């Protein structure tokens, strides 16, 4: 019943997404960002992160990378899954995507899972090692949703990530352009 309460959820997202994301204009485009940097930004008020990473990739993609704990991946009571599957699979922003991939550092170990417009497409993986702990999310917002533009702006970008790093004191928070290889861009906020 989770995993089709699952499906279910992600059609309901697809089929009315400015109900959840206010629109799908620029303005709900750039609100896919937020969501994410939120969840990254509460990682922080609890106390277990301090720098925030946004990038804008080539062909618009996003990368978001914090460097908290790790969302975990233990195997879940409730759905069978694994616990980073099962927040991942309930997110508006994974919903909107084509593609979105995840990598959690967490208990020494690099996992790896990746999405189409929500849909698990294999189960998550370890793929690697590490000594560090944090997330990262890069995602490709669905310009099947997104008809108007799927371009970011940097300035946009910008005036709210400095907002959130005056407001959240501490943390480190830092925006780079990379869509263009040849001139790359980067602001880094920290306050007090
Ligand atoms: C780059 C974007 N980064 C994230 O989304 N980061 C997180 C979202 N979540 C999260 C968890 C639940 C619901 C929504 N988001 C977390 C939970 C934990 C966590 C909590 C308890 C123990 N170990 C780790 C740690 N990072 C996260
Ligand atoms: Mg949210």
């Amino acid at each position: 019943a989770g995993q089709i309460q699952v499906l279910e959820g992600l059609e309901a997202v697809r089929k009315r997404p400015g109900m959840y994301i206010g629109s799908t204009s620029e303005r709900g485009l750039h609100h896919l960002v937020w969501e994410i940097v939120d969840n990254s930004i509460d990682e922080a008020l609890a106390g277990y992160a301090n720098q925030i990473e946004v990038v804008i990739e080539k062909d618009n993609w996003i990368k978001v990378t914090d460097n908290g704990r790790g969302i975990p991946v233990d195997i879940q009571e409730k759905m069978g899954r694994p616990a980073v599957e099962v927040i991942l699979t309930s997110s508006v922003v994974n919903a909107l995507s084509q593609d979105l991939e995840v990598y959690v550092h967490r208990n020494e170990t690099i996992y790896h899972q990746a999405y189409k417009k929500g849909v698990p497409q294999f189960d998550l993986k370890e793929v690697g090692t590490t000594d560090k702990t944090g997330t990262v999310i890069r995602f490709k917002a669905d310009g099947e949703i997104f008809t108007e533009t799927t371009v970011y702006n940097y300035e946009t970008l910008q005036q709210r990530i400095r907002e959130l790093a005056f407001l959240n004191k501490g943390i480190q928070i830092t925006l780079r352009d990379e869509r263009d290889e040849e001139n790359v861009r980067e602001d880094s906020y920290h306050y007090e």
